[PDB]
DNA sequence: GTTTATTTTATTGGTCC
DNA sequence: GGACCAATAAAATACAAC
């Protein structure tokens, strides 16, 4: 477990966001492009779409 | 909206009992006080964080 | 100004090709 | 092996009551 959790920068929130806004799902190249662009890890990158994909579902509220 | 004096009780009842809370107690405990499952889970998530604020009671 | 409920990283364990 | 899902926790926030 242990893995303390760290809040991501704006600048790379954002970032992550406009991406997102482009494609649900994100290539395995794009990844790469995606985390140099802001120092993230690729694993870390694939969990916040993993993780984005659920917000989105819970806007199912709305 | 405040949870019951009584609820309380039993939360913290069970809490001693266990930190964490197995799914099959949940049931018991979240019809035993009527609530929610996700409100009982909620409450445990923020109690354990209570006990890290211990500042000698 | 102090004392329930939502949102955000993050790992775990299931699937499906 | 890689991608996806959901369940679940902890840290960080937020917002109401009091």
């Amino acid at each position: 477990g242990r893995k303390k959790r760290i809040p991501y920068s704006k600048g790379q929130l954002r970032e992550l966001e406009r991406e997102y806004a482009a494609n649900k799902f994100i290539t395995k190249d794009k990844r790469r492009k995606i985390s140099a662009a802001t120092s993230l890890s690729e694993r870390q990158i694939t969990i916040w779409f993993q993780n984005r994909r659920v917000k989105e579902k819970k806007v199912l509220a709305k």
